[PDB]
This record gives structure tokens, C-alpha cells and sequence, in this order.
């Protein structure tokens, strides 16, 4: 099963993960409707997800992609936000749970911006917010997001909203255009870091 390795705040790895999360906050077109209003997060903890079977599947797929991408994985660290974090860390990403309504079809969506992933933690459009207060901008309830290793391989550049089931022939991912990073096989992502946090209320 899954083991969670507790990273200390004094560690460079904890600091690089938090720095990537904090520096990638952006203003979103919905004016904060989905994810809430904030300029920074309060990071509660950062844990490394260790699972032998999940690593094996990730390794297995990585090699196939590498063989088809002139010996390159084209790995990227990307954020993922969804109400399925707990299942993902135990069972792995699963394309049978791909977002069907996604702009680039039934895939698993990742982002360079942590604030983009925060919009999905409580559901599509932020759902009804946290279970306790029904608040999409809740400053109390703890949230979770993942900072993932994503095997992109040969990315297909998509500009039109198209409903793809799988990556196009000879490709391993879709970069849909801010860019949306999409994979269609759960084994092309490893949920490396589990980030537990709160959004913080800006000074009035
Ligand atoms: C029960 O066990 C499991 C095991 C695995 C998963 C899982 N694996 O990938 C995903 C992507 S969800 C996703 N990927 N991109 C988006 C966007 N969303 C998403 C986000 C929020 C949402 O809210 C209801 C639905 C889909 N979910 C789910 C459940
Ligand atoms: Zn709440």
C-alpha cells in the first residue's frame, strides 16, 4: 500500500515545492468564483507519496513513451486538483475517471498554475465549496492538491476545442490552448507530492 513520507519545512525539497505552488498563483477569468480569493496559501504539510505498484506502472509506461519519443520521457512537474486526491494517492490516476466534459476530451487535466488546480479541489467550477461551510473561498477548511510527475512524451498542440478520447496517433499528450496539459492514460502521471493547505484571506 501507500506510505506518506513527511517532508520537513527546513528541507530544500519542501521549499522548492512550496515556492513553485506560491509563485504560480494567477488571476483567473472567473474573478475567483471557483477557487476563492487569495494572493498566497498557508502550506500545512508536504508529503511524498510512496507506492511500489504505482511506481512500477509509472516506470513501465515511461519506457514505452521514451521508445516512441526518440528516447525522451519529456517529463514535467505539474499540479492536479480534484475531489479524488485520496483515491489517487492509494490507487493511482485512472483514465476511467477522466473528465468527460474536458475542453480537450476525456482525459486527466494538469496545470502549470497551482491556482488553476485549486479551482477543481471541491469539484467542477469549485462545486458547492467545502462540505462544512459550502464556501468556495473557505479560509478555514484544509484543502489538498497534488504536484505530479507527468510523462508528456510527444505533445500534440491543440488550439480548437475538440473531444479527444486518446492522444492523436504517434503522440502521448495534448497541450490545449493558458495551456491545459492532458493525458489519456493514468499511468502517465505519478502523484509525487501531496500538499495540504489553506488559501489565505488577503489583508483588507
Ligand atoms: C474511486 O477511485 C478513483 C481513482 C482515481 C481517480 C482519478 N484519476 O484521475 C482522475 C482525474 S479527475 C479530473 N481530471 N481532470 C479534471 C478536470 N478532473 C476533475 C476535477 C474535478 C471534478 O469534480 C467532480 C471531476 C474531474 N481521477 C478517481 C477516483
Ligand atoms: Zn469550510
Amino acid at each position: 500500500g501507500t506510505i506518506l513520507l513527511d517532508l520537513a519545512p527546513e528541507d530544500k525539497e519542501y521549499q522548492s515545492v512550496e515556492e513553485e505552488m506560491q509563485s504560480t498563483i494567477r488571476e483567473h477569468r472567473d474573478g475567483g468564483n471557483a477557487g476563492g480569493i487569495f494572493n498566497r496559501y498557508n502550506v500545512i504539510r508536504i508529503q511524498k507519496v510512496v507506492n511500489k505498484k504505482l511506481r512500477e506502472r509509472f516506470c513501465h509506461r515511461q519506457k514505452e513513451v521514451s521508445e516512441e519519443n526518440h528516447n525522451h520521457h519529456n517529463e514535467r512537474m505539474l499540479f492536479h486538483g480534484s475531489p479524488f486526491i485520496n483515491a489517487i494517492i492509494h490507487k493511482g490516476f485512472d483514465e476511467r475517471h477522466a473528465y468527460i466534459g474536458g475542453m480537450f476530451g476525456a482525459g486527466i487535466y494538469f496545470a502549470e498554475n497551482s491556482s488553476k488546480s485549486n479551482q477543481y479541489v471541491y469539484g467542477i467550477g469549485g462545486g458547492t465549496g467545502c462540505p462544512t461551510h459550502k464556501d468556495r473561498s473557505c479560509y478555514i477548511c484544509h484543502r489538498q492538491m497534488l504536484f505530479c510527475r507527468v510523462t508528456l512524451g510527444k505533445s500534440f498542440l491543440q488550439f480548437s476545442t475538440i473531444k479527444m478520447a486518446h492522444a492523436p496517433p504517434g503522440h502521448h499528450s495534448v497541450i490545449g490552448r493558458y495551456a491545459e496539459y492532458v493525458i489519456y492514460r493514468g499511468e502517465q502521471a505519478y502523484p509525487e507530492y501531496l500538499i495540504t493547505y489553506q488559501i489565505m484571506k488577503p489583508e483588507a
